[PDB]
Order: structure tokens, then C-alpha cells, then sequence
């Protein structure tokens, strides 16, 4: 088919968490949908200590942001390698076939960009990553990836084939992230990127991350940046993990129906307490709030979400329910 | 409704890896179903070296007893911290919805009690822990950790929809432990939970157990403490982890039909060797037994099994089978 | 059944990650297939380093061959243990019931053998492994592992019933080794395996391999032993990992079904990116390639695929498809 008789529809992207406007059900054909993407190298602090590291971005945001699209559409990515950055970039998409995912087919120096084209066959979330032969891991836990969704053209379905349609949805992009250490403990101070590069490769060797964050940062989904919803909105929750498994759990809450490997053409999981998120996969889980107040999102492994990062906030607006629970007896001597 | 027009019935716990007696296809409507748990703080020795460590525990033991109830019943705990304990405590149960699962209505100093009531909305098992704000990981991680149980008002299915009836049931809880080690690799000697709450966050920091036990020691299901089954009888194993994926493996069997995230609106999987548990989750394995022996159950990280202490023992008595596996020629030169 | 009645066939095993001939429905009744395996402890260079360890096989590889039966079928393997090694061997299999998996009945020094019967009553792609009491974890991180194929009698099955028929398949093991090094981080320099022993222990005890590779050395299924396929060929990978997580990806296709923890009478998982194959598991995906070139296959914790080993490619002849994927600019100024 003549891909230049489709339509052409172009994404405005938005920083994660949040996820740019765009329909469940398919209101038009097949399109190209056209997306482009600047690369920064910047510096991020990423701790409440204010250790800073040399971040790699999609758009400027660890994670990089979330593409939406429906199976079957063309997406067509702009990516762009300012002379600003350094280093040689490129971009391997989950969902798509061929060339690395794209990743032979996009190296970009600074001072260069490239134009890559895609069909989008398979529904579900996938995740999309920096590749460059030979430093794979340092780019990819530098905080170089996101995730992209192809919706179904008719929505999301439970396992009984009734629509399953969200209310909102929100991206959280979960980094592991591997800071040198010296021999007592403390983060290296490093000039270049190439001065860091073996110290980088030792710190992932080891196979145990220092920070283990959501949307960047520790405390990044906190306070005036929780997370937000009402009782009885239906939330999707798209969680990625480009390098490490993890197993997301809604403190309070569930996952009433989970694609824990995230790919809509299976039934969900129901009922989920927590779901494992294997390295190199997103997953999705959907949820409808019962309850107000304050939740916790975190990664299960309570080391890894107390301590290294991995946890974020809702805080919930509405009525309580005490049928579902209550206080009979307060705490008293 | 009036909850108070419900019958009560009190169920008395048992030790685990024992469980109270339940029904599993409910005999009654729904019911108000009234536990009682002690908080324990406690000196165990976890290894056959004698290592002893500061637990923290729900009724005595590591893990905390198995609580079993029907979809749509009502949990009604009285949750006790006598004044012999120091911390504070609370409960999180993942079955339940709303005030993160329980913890911000349940904080008990020494001295004091409190009851929570909440309804059983879904079906499977589920893990509860204590959960205190800001000191998580170090609660769960010291034992203070168990499992729920939610039956479906007309018990188990398989994927066909046929019922599944287990002869015998039993509650397997894995613990990582975290003992902070000093430079030589000892495990240093606390002298109160203040003293010792730094160095046991720098061992959790780690992502690497000292111990992973089942029922609370190296070696506490072998011996005259090995699960007992006779072959034909279908075996329920509940086997929970609250902070760290598991993988359970029969050495010598199958897990016949699994909920490997434990949540029994879902079709289970079949036939199989080995299963992931999340950390955060409860799991369930049903087996029928067709060989006599020593079996072995273990994690299937072999080296969490034999060399941390995560392996158990089954007994199991009857026939043995030599269509089904026989030696042909024994060992011989 | 009188066994002595039934058909016997003999098998003569291939080197991974080649799989001897098959049928995959199944042609004859059921049947005795016949099996030899010779154990051979050996040297092995693993890395590019040259790193040499005392690795311990079946049939002189890492992974051992893979087996193929039909459910129902009976599996009888002679065992051999030639007086020029000088360990205590064993196999269990994960498809077997009773005795260990038949490690408690096929227990041989050197210069004995052995020949055990089991009924393959469970399809599905299963381990086998060396389990010497008391000793399991060296053994089979010392590459002491391979996998048995039990294929339904009518072959493979879609999520709707439909046959799926693979046009090549290929085995990859991955193993984990635990190298023990010194207190600067060099590999030691041992004499004999009771020498080795304790300092292998606290390698392993330590959680962190130090080499994750595929059929046995970094860069094994690379080069000239690339893995092969043409455009529009079905390709079955049976994946096992005896002991450890595994999370496999194919970078620039997909698992169109894959069956993750390995067990045939399962739907398979559909359009996966990244599927989680626990240790002690085997997992198959079924691919159908759309695009050629060059493919990496990894472990998906990218810094134990690139920097530990964990990495294969594939070179795939055919057609380009520019629908599928296709530069629109190439990279420029
Ligand atoms: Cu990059
Ligand atoms: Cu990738
Ligand atoms: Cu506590
Ligand atoms: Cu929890
Ligand atoms: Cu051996
Ligand atoms: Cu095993």
C-alpha cells in the first residue's frame, strides 16, 4: 500500500508521568503518526543527598516519553542528536521489526538527525531504548528509554471480551541507575563521559543498582507531583523497566486486571496483589479506585522502593467506604 | 448492610506451616470471621552456626500464622503490642482495600491494641506484613510478615471450570534475611534496635541475603518437621514472599495446577516444574502425590536453596510406582 | 503395561544448540526411547579473557543435549561415569516423578554407569540436572544442566487450538558461573575440585555471577555459529536456565507464542517483547521471521547479556521489507 495515500497525524509529546492526548477506540484509519524527539545529555540530581550524574534523555525526561498509537498505524520518529550532546546515539523500539528494532537503522552523531518509519503489528506497551553497539547497558541505565503503547483499534478487553476503557492513565518509568563507588562507599567525582566509562561498566558489573527511582528521581512522584485520582475513576498504570525486573504493587489497592508482560492480545491477570515486570518489557495494570486518601506505588522489593527510590504516591479524592474497611477499635492502651 | 446482623465465628490460628481448620466450599452466607495476633519480639536462631538475630512477629513465629476466609466475608483483627515489645507496629493486608491495606489505622506502640475490620473482596491468597512509616523494609525483612487466604465461595477451579478439593494444606513462608556483616564477613555483635537500625539498612542495601529460610530456620520442614503427604492425596502449598521473588520447585513432582501470583479468579497453569512468586505476593501450588520418598521443596535459585537455607522436605508414604520411574540397572562398574 | 512389549528407539544426540531429529506429531504409538549421555569433566575456556574453569558436563557440552520425547512415551538413559573423572554424578529430571527426579536411584562414581525408566507423563519443555547430595549447586553451576523436550502427541497447539509447526528449532542454555576471585577482583588461581570447593561456595554465596553465557562461553552463538533462519521460517528457541532468573528478547522480532515456563497444555503467551523464564525452568518461544539481517538474542538485563555474556545472534537471509520498517531520512546534518 502507498503509505503516502494515509493520513498524517502529528503527537505533541508530554514529560512524563502524564501521556498525551489520543483515543482508545480508533475514530480514523490506519495513519502515520508522526512524532519527533530531541536527545539531551544533561546532568540530573536524582537523590534527596543531591548526588548528580550524567543523565542521557529522550526529550529531556528519564523516562523518555510515552508514544501512543493503534495497531496497524505507521509511526514515523524524528530524532533529533543536537551538537550540544556528545556522544553517538540511536533508538531500538520493542514494537517494531526489523534492523535491531530500528536501532541499525538510526545512529545519529551530535550535530545529526534521522528519520525512521515503523508499522506497529502487535497491540500492547513495549519498550523503546538507546543502543549504540558496544555500550548498550551504560545508555539504557543512563535513563535512556521510554515506552511506546499500540492500543487495539476497538480498546482494551477484560478476559471475557467486554471493554475495559481508562479513565486516565499515567506512565511510570522505573531506572535503575549504577553511580561508581569507591572502596568505602561513596559515589565517584567523574570529568568525561569516556573517563567514566570503565568505572560505569564496574558499578553495572556488580549487578546491584544504587538508586532505584521512578519518574528520575527519588520522591520524583511526591508531594505537589503525586499522582492523582477520584473514587471511582478507572486508572491504567504503563510501568517499564528497560534493564531489571520489577514487581509493582498499589499499596491499598490492586491491579483488578494486569498485563504483567503488557501484550493486549492475551487476557489480563486478574485480582493482582503485585505482578513482575520483566527487565526489557512494560507492563500495564488497571484499577478502580474504592478508596480515598493517600496510596503508595511501589516496586515490591521494599528495599528497593524505601530505600533506593522505587516508590511513588496517588493521593485520592472522595467519600470513604467503612463496609469495605474501618477502625472498630481505634489504637488505645 | 447492618454488619452486625452477621454471624461471628472465631477462628483460634495455628502455627504454621500448619493452617486452621476452614471449609472450603462455604457452609454459611457471609460472616464477620474475628482473629486475634500477639506481636512478638523475639531471639531466634535462624542457622545450624547459631546465629541469632532480634525477629519481630506476628503470634510467635516466622512467618505469622496462614488466615483463611471467604470472598466476601468481613476480616475483624485484634491486633495486640503488649508493653514486653519496644517498636511500633501496624498490618498491612494486600487482600484488603483502602488505608494502605490496613497500616494507617492500625499503629500500636507497646502497650496498646487496636481492631481493623475490612471486607474480603477478592479471591486468593495474599500477603500481610507490618508496615510503620519510614522503617518498612526492616520490619518485613526481621519475620514480621504472613499470608491470607480468600477462598471462592464455591472453592477452587481448575482452568475448565471443574472443581479442584486439596485433601491437605500447607503454608510455606520464605524469609530473606539481611544480618550486617562486617569487613571480614562476620555477622556483627546489637545491643538495641537503635544501635542496629543503620547497619541493618546498609545490609538490606545490598540486595543480598546472609539467610532464605522457610518456617523461620535453616532446616525448621526437614527432619521430624518434613511435610507429610501419602501418595494419592491432593496437597495444597500456599508459599508466600513479602519482599523478594521466589521460584518453588518439587524435587521429584509438579506443581499439578498453580496461581503462581496467587489470585484465583484466574485460570491456573498446568503442569508445572518450577513457578515465580514476586516478591510482595502469595502463591499456590496443587499437587497429587503418585510416588512415595523424600522429596525436597525448594526455591530453585539452588544456591538460595542449599546454601541459604531455602529447601524443605516432604515424606510421603505408599506404593511406589515402576511404570511410572524405575532403575533398569543400578549403579555398577 | 508390559513395557518389554513396546517399541524401542534409539536416539543419537546432537551438540547444542542443534536438536536431534524428531516428529513432531507423533508417528508411532508410545514408545521406549533410548538414551546415552557420557559425563565428562573437562576444562573450558568462557570468556575472551581466556578465563579457564573446571567445567562438569553431560555429553562433553554446556548445556547438555537436548532430549525429545512425546507425552507418554517412557524415557530410558544410560548414564555413564568413565573412570578418567573424578566426581560423584547423578541426573534429575524435571519431566520424571518420584526419586529426585531420578537423582536418588542414578548415583555414579567414576567408572560406573547406570540406566533409569520414566514415564514422560507432562508435556512441555523441561530441565534436567546433576544433584549430588549435598554438593547440588556446584555441580550444576559447573555446567552440569540441559533440557528435555516432552511434545504433545499431536504436536503444538495455539491459544485457540490451532496447530503450530515449527520449521527449525534450536536449544540455548545459559548458565551462570560463579569464578571465584580474590580480594582485588581477579579469578583465582585451583589444583583439585576439593581445593575448589570452599572458596566456590562463597562465590556463589555472593548471588552475583560472573559470567551469564549462552552454549558456554561469551560469543558462543556468534560468527560462524550464528544462529540461521530465512524470511517467513517458524523457529522454535527452547531457553533453559537451571538456576537462575532469565528474561529472553529477541532485538528486532518478537515471541509471536511463547510459553514461558515451558508447559504445553498452557496457552501460549502472544506477542511478547521480553519473557521471564525463572531459574530452574525451561521456557520455548515460537517465531515467525519477517525481516532479515543481523539479530542479537539476549538476556534482557542488558548488562548481563553485553557485558556477562548473555547474547547470540541470529543471521537471517531474505527480503527486505520497507513497509514493515524502513529509513525515511537517513542519518545526516
Ligand atoms: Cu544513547
Ligand atoms: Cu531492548
Ligand atoms: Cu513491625
Ligand atoms: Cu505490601
Ligand atoms: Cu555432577
Ligand atoms: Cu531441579
Amino acid at each position: 500500500v502507498d503509505i503516502s495515500t494515509l493520513p498524517r497525524v502529528k503527537v505533541d509529546l508530554v514529560k512524563p508521568p502524564f501521556v498525551h492526548a489520543h483515543d482508545q477506540v480508533a475514530k480514523t484509519g490506519p495513519r502515520v503518526v508522526e512524532f519527533t524527539m530531541t536527545i539531551e545529555e544533561k546532568k540530573l540530581v536524582i537523590d534527596r543527598e543531591g548526588t548528580e550524574i550524567h543523565a542521557m534523555t529522550f526529550n529531556g525526561s528519564v523516562p523518555g516519553p510515552l508514544m501512543v498509537v493503534h495497531e496497524n498505524d505507521y509511526v514515523e520518529l524524528r530524532l533529533i542528536n543536537p551538537d550540544t550532546n556528545t556522544l553517538l546515539h540511536n533508538i531500538d523500539f520493542h514494537a517494531a521489526t526489523g534492523a535491531l528494532g530500528g536501532g541499525a537503522l538510526t545512529q545519529v552523531n551530535p550535530g545529526e538527525e534521522t528519520t525512521l518509519r515503523f508499522k506497529a503489528t502487535k497491540p500492547g506497551v513495549f519498550v523503546y531504548h538507546c543502543a549504540p553497539e558496544g555500550m548498550v547497558p551504560w545508555h539504557v541505565t543512563s535513563g535512556m528509554n521510554g515506552a511506546i503503547m499500540v492500543l487495539p483499534r476497538d480498546g482494551l478487553k477484560d478476559e471475557k471480551g467486554q471493554p475495559l476503557t481508562y479513565d486516565k492513565i499515567y506512565y511510570v518509568g522505573e531506572q535503575d541507575f549504577y553511580v561508581p563507588k569507591d572502596e568505602a562507599g561513596n559515589y565517584k567525582k567523574y570529568e568525561t563521559p569516556g573517563e567514566a566509562y570503565e568505572d560505569a561498566v564496574k558499578a553495572m558489573r556488580t549487578l546491584t543498582p544504587t538508586h532505584i527511582v521512578f519518574n528520575g528521581a527519588v520522591g520524583a512522584l511526591t508531594g505537589d507531583h503525586a499522582l492523582t485520582a477520584a473514587v471511582g475513576e478507572r486508572v491504567l498504570v504503563v510501568h517499564s523497566q528497560a534493564n531489571r525486573d520489577t514487581r509493582p504493587h498499589l499499596i491499598g489497592g490492586h491491579g483488578d486486571y494486569v498485563w504483567a508482560t503488557g501484550k493486549f492480545r492475551n487476557p489480563p491477570d486478574l485480582d493482582q496483589e503485585t505482578w513482575l515486570i520483566p527487565g526489557g518489557t512494560a507492563g500495564a495494570a488497571f484499577y478502580t479506585f474504592r478508596q480515598p486518601g493517600v496510596y503508595a506505588y511501589v516496586n515490591h522489593n521494599l528495599i528497593e522502593a524505601f530505600e533506593l527510590g522505587a516508590a511513588g504516591h496517588f493521593k485520592v479524592t472522595g467519600e470513604w467506604n467503612d463496609d469495605l474497611m474501618t477502625s472498630v477499635v481505634k489504637p488505645a492502651s
